[PDB]
């Protein structure tokens, strides 16, 4: 390794329900040069071959949980933790800290005036205090359903099942500092991101003082 110093960076958390357009918004921030750290990507990285979490899964459940190529048997783990509440609790207790630590590691290794942290379950998991500012991408629930159906090729009822554990629209807006109505044209959304990017560069640059 090389020596590095712990430095804090202004963090904007982007959240929104499934099908709300988070990835399109995050990509516009990335186009402006902002480092984006995505909780869903981190969640997959922490169960890659050779990771502490995957090795712990293999110890607890044995080789049935590991595919012949060394990767996680995701379906078998899902079925096990559905049927065994003690295993769901163990897995959440294992993965949540590894995700937060890996997130902090990647944030510390970044070079960006502020960071965009994409956290689909920010509100549901009570993580709102972990960011300096919260940006919500908002669409009607029916739009979430329509986009999930056409994108994942699933039924309306399956889309509703996925959404049944998520925050309601107004619950999520109640946590927002900034809101993007993600039904505009792509140019309009890109313009809103441009506005917010300017705002965030300023907020992050007067906070470097601290």
């Amino acid at each position: 390794a090389h020596h590095h110093h712990h430095h804090m960076t202004y963090t904007v958390a982007l959240t929104g329900g499934i099908g709300s357009g988070k990835s399109t918004v995050a990509d516009e921030f990335a186009h402006l040069g902002v480092t984006v750290i995505d909780a869903d990507i981190i969640a997959r990285q922490v169960v890659e071959p050779g990771t502490p979490a995957l090795l712990a899964i293999a110890e607890r459940f044995g080789p049935q949980m590991i595919n012949d190529d060394g990767s996680l048997n995701r379906r078998r783990l899902r079925e096990r933790i559905f049927a065994h509440s003690e295993d769901k609790a163990w897995l959440n207790a294992l993965l949540h800290p590894l995700i937060q630590q890996e997130t902090r590691r990647q944030m510390q290794a970044s070079t960006s005036p502020y960071l965009l942290w994409v956290v689909p379950l920010l509100v549901e998991n009570r993580l709102t205090d972990k960011a300096d500012r919260i940006l919500v991408v908002d669409v009607p629930k029916e739009t979430q359903i329509e986009r999930t159906i056409r994108r994942d090729g699933v039924s309306r009822e399956h889309a509703e099942h996925i959404l049944a554990a998520q925050a309601t629209r107004e619950q999520r807006l109640a946590a927002a500092d900034d809101v993007i109505e993600n039904m505009g044209s792509a140019d309009a959304v890109a313009s809103h991101v441009a506005r917010l990017h300017d705002k965030y560069l300023m907020l992050a640059s007067q906070a470097a003082s601290q």
